[PDB]
């Protein structure tokens, strides 16, 4: 019985996954700020 499964679970799904994961990632790199020079690292 072969049928169209575009309609079915859409790929544009995995298109939208992928883009909130990164927001996710853009956060965290706030987070992480960036090092001073100042500091001498060992």
């Amino acid at each position: 019985s072969a049928d169209d499964d575009n309609f079915l679970v859409p790929i544009a799904v995995g298109a939208a996954l992928a883009g909130v994961l990164i927001l996710v990632l853009l956060a965290y790199f706030i987070g992480l700020k960036h090092h001073h020079a100042g500091y001498e690292q060992f």
